[PDB]
């Protein structure tokens, strides 16, 4: 399952497999 990390006015797709 991959979960998605918004930081600073920012959002990026992240994944284990990452």
């Amino acid at each position: 399952q991959c979960r998605r990390l918004c930081y600073k006015q920012r959002c990026v797709t992240y994944c284990r497999g990452r």
